[PDB]
DNA sequence: AACCGCCAAGGGGATTACTCCCTAGTCTCCAGGCACGTGTCAGATATATACATCCTGAGCGTAATCATGGTCATAGCTGTTTCC
């Protein structure tokens, strides 16, 4: 059985277009751009990563996060579809900090999962893998990094794997 | 949460060649600024008064202390009662 591949070209969120211009035109201000590569990469990845895109002193946790994000709207659609389809999904990303927001947004949707990140533990890696690969595991999603997570482990219990970033 | 390894990629510091035009040296020139006389004014001088202010009690207020009274507690005395 082969594998399918689709590249979900989604438009960059209009809400963060303010800050994306604020990065291109150097408009928010008075910070580093020593690696314009990464700065645009983080804005390409997620807006709240720039330390002030989340204005709330209580830091509200609601649909605004998926609202202000370009990708998570398609993610929310695909998570709803794959939940009914029973697809056991794996998510890969580069920024461990971004995964915190996904961990927070996983809490919002109340999914079971296990978060493996660079330098979590030794026994925690084993146990989180076991719970995810446990038979009939309801851990519908699985947070994982890119350069720390997928270098030899087998996840045949899963079928669909999604990249947040390239 | 520092440390350390790791990872790729712009980024700008380095190097080479060249051009050029601006500053240097000279040189001609002259009036600006510096010495050189001089009066006048604004600080210095010399009193006198006005005033602030400190000093030390003139006195006044305040509290601290001793005096003084009243009051209650306890002890002593005796009268009453009951018992043999």
């Amino acid at each position: 059985l082969p594998k399918k591949e689709l590249n979900l070209y989604v438009g960059m969120s209009s809400m963060q277009k303010k800050w994306y211009k604020k990065i291109l035109e150097k408009d928010e201000s008075k910070t580093r751009l020593l690696n314009i590569m990464m700065q645009l990469r983080k804005c390409c990845n997620h807006p709240y990563l720039f330390d002030g895109a989340e204005p709330g002193p209580p830091y509200t946790t609601d649909e605004h996060l998926v609202y202000n994000a370009a990708k998570l709207q398609v993610l929310d659609k695909l998570l709803k579809k794959l939940k009914e389809e029973g697809s056991r999904v794996l998510i890969f990303s580069q920024m461990s900090r971004l995964l915190d927001i996904l961990e927070d947004y996983c809490y919002f949707r109340n999914y079971e999962y296990c978060r493996i990140d660079g330098s979590t533990a030794h026994e925690d890696r084993i146990q989180a893998i076991d719970d995810y690969n446990a038979p009939d595991s309801k851990k519908f999603v699985f947070l994982l990094t890119t350069r720390a997570g997928g270098l030899g482990i087998n996840l045949t219990s899963a079928d669909v794997v999604v990249l947040y970033d390239s």
